[PDB]
């Protein structure tokens, strides 16, 4: 037994521009979480050849301390965790798998995505199983909502219901935003449809750790999507290879600011 949940990101952004918005969202988010010892620390970052499909491949760790709750960090006597990930972003799909060594395989989170350039109208894009697929709750995650954000978590300046972009003159997100999205031309959209699987075998707390992931997991889409679309004049010009280069710098500063910088982040639930 297993928790299935898909979050369905509809954005304002083309396919195209996604796959380097998101790349780039990665490493800026990374660094806003890293420091006092806890957040991303990424270990391998290259290509791969499974043989018919391409793409990228990474191999990070998630440092974590105070950054959870009392009752998740408890799981452990140093009071402390790693988790690793392992990912196979051949975009327009991504497979990434988080385990834990000290644990075999009664945890994972397995985050499968599809990018494709609709507004989430398409159940099973996964093309799971039939019985499997009856289990999945649908999730949207709606950017421009101020509801759907924690409080704790605001920023006037994460807030894509507050920002035009000087470089393209998207935004800002009024309620309406889609139904406008869906009255113009020169208006990209997608749907990230993320499946989240989330696995937690352990005597008498697996139903709260598994909610306790998929509120987190989603909590993480919402502020990661409202961020990516807050930060378009970041990255709405950059190559592949501007990209590369970035992952590089940031693989080193993560492993700075990671020692040498205060807590940061998010704080836990």
């Amino acid at each position: 037994m297993v928790l299935l949940k898909e979050y369905r990101v509809i954005l304002p952004v083309s396919v195209d521009e996604y796959q380097v918005g998101q790349l780039y969202s990665v490493a800026e988010a990374s660094k806003n979480e890293t420091g006092g010892g806890e957040g991303v620390e990424v270990l391998v970052n290259e290509p791969y050849e499974k043989d018919g499909e391409k793409g990228q491949y990474t191999h990070k760790i998630y440092h974590l301390q105070s950054k959870v709750p009392t009752f998740v960090r408890m799981l452990a006597p140093e009071g402390a965790l790693n988790i690793h990930e392992k990912a196979w972003n051949a975009y327009p799909y991504c497979r990434t798998v988080i385990t834990n060594e000290y644990m075999k395989e009664d945890f994972l989170i397995k985050i499968e995505t599809w990018h494709k350039p609709d507004l989430g109208t398409q159940e099973n894009v996964h093309k799971l199983e039939p019985e499997a697929w009856k289990h999945v709750e649908a999730v949207y995650i709606d950017i421009a909502d101020r509801s759907q954000v924690l409080s704790k978590d605001y920023k006037a300046e994460e807030d894509p219901a507050k920002f035009k972009s000087i470089k393209t003159g998207r935004g800002p997100l009024g309620p309406n935003w889609k139904q406008e999205l869906v009255n113009q031309k020169d208006c990209p959209y997608m749907c990230a449809y993320k499946l989240v699987t989330v696995k937690f075998k352990w005597w008498g707390l697996q139903n709260k750790v598994e909610n306790f992931i998929h509120k987190q997991e989603r909590r993480l889409f919402t502020n990661f999507h409202r961020q990516l679309f807050c930060w378009l004049d970041k990255w709405v010009d950059l190559t592949m290879d501007d990209i590369r280069r970035m992952e590089e710098e940031t693989k080193r500063q993560l492993d700075e600011m990671r020692q040498k910088d205060p807590v940061k982040g998010m704080t836990a639930d």
